[PDB]
């Protein structure tokens, strides 16, 4: 990656300014609903310009610049404008298909932005690298991360894998694949400690955490990744006839927690947040209640 001097954060303005350009596109239709690419990129720009005022001379700027995380971050950043340049420049016409393969990668791209928005606003609160102070929230996974990476913020996905590996195995490259596309939101091939972070909290308890996040992310008929409160209504309303048909989901909005959303006895949507128990055992206590019978809607409701 280049040194992220003040030249290359420029340059990435100017291709997130050509990304913005494109996404006003009037035959874009595109609507105000997270993750919003036109209130997004905006977003990025300001705490960009945020964390340069911060550091205002020569040598607090060659500090910035060779800084690793934020190195790979605009390195990063500018790729994956790049991408969604490229993505309007080879789709042409079919970007204004709204089911199209086209716009589903837009799609995607925003989500991507939108994490690498949370990512650099928890790295550099209020536009001061902070990242070799990061607080992970549950202390075992936090001793992992001290353990094999001490005080560093981002980590190569390969050395990442292996030294999971030293504490829970994965042989499936299948299941290699599918770990990284949840634990590195920003589709990069590093894993942050903020994403790590992420990770730990949704699929808690650490001790069993690969068990954890196959149980919930990969087997389960209920889980929807990434889904608006008002998508997770829309999806259920299908159900309203099946009281105890129930969806799980993450909000891009507020990281590192789920949702749960459900229909009732009367034929009503409802939605909750868990709090103070992982989500299997939320679902473990919602099913023996009666509450969480369908996932999806399905007569399969996986059991731990
Ligand atoms: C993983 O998801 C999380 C995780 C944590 C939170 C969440 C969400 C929802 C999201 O991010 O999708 O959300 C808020 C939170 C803190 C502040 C906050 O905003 C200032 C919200 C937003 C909120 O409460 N919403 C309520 C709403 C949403 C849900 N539900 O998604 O499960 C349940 C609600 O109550 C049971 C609720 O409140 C409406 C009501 O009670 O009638 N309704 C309608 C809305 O339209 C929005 C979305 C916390 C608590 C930190
Ligand atoms: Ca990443
Ligand atoms: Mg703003």
């Amino acid at each position: 990656q280049a040194a992220a001097d003040r030249r290359t954060v420029e340059k990435t303005w100017k291709l997130m300014d050509k990304v913005v350009r494109l996404c006003q596109n009037p035959k874009l239709q595109l609507k105000n609903s997270p993750p919003y690419i036109l209130d997004i990129l905006p977003d990025t720009y300001q705490h960009l310009r945020l964390i340069l005022s911060r550091y205002d001379d020569n040598q607090k700027l060659a500090q910035l610049s060779e800084n690793e995380y934020f190195k790979i971050y605009i390195d990063s950043l500018m790729k994956k404008s790049k991408r969604a340049i490229r993505l309007f420049k080879e789709g042409k016409e079919r970007m204004y298909e709204e089911n199209s393969q086209d716009r589903r990668n837009l799609t995607k791209l925003s989500l991507i932005f939108s994490h690498m928005l949370a990512e650099i606003k928890a790295i550099f609160p209020n536009g001061q690298f902070q990242g070799d102070n990061f607080r992970i929230t549950k202390a075992d996974a936090a001793e992992f991360w001290r353990k094999f990476f001490g005080d560093k913020t981002i980590v190569p996905w390969k050395v990442f894998r292996q030294c999971l590996h030293e504490v829970h195995q994965i042989s499936s490259g299948l299941e290699a694949m599918a770990l990284k596309s949840t634990i590195d939101l920003t589709c990069n091939d590093y894993i942050s400690v903020f994403e790590f972070d992420i990770f730990t909290r949704l699929f808690q308890p650490w001790g069993s955490i690969l068990r954890n996040w196959n149980f919930l992310a990969v087997t389960h008929p209920g889980y929807m990744a990434f889904l608006t409160y008002d998508e997770v209504k829309a999806r259920l309303q299908k159900y309203s006839t099946k009281p105890g048909s129930y969806i799980f989901r993450l909000s891009c909005t507020r990281l590192g927690q789920w949702a749960i959303g459900y229909v009732t006895g009367d034929g009503n949507i409802l939605q909750t947040i868990p709090h103070n128990k992982p989500l299997f055992q939320a679902l473990i206590d919602g099913s023996r209640e009666g509450f969480y019978l369908y996932p999806d809607g399905r007569s399969y409701n996986p059991d731990l």
